[PDB]
């Protein structure tokens, strides 16, 4: 890691996708996950 430290977004429970810090759009993609429609 010689770069520096910057930007720790949040990984999706999920899969291991990266989204927005907290933010209600990325729930959706939760949701999906599982067969929402
Ligand atoms: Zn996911």
């Amino acid at each position: 890691g010689s770069s520096g430290s910057s930007g720790r977004a949040m990984k999706c429970p999920y899969c291991d996708f990266y989204f927005m810090k907290n933010g209600s759009d990325l729930q959706r993609h939760i949701w999906a996950h599982e067969g929402v429609k």
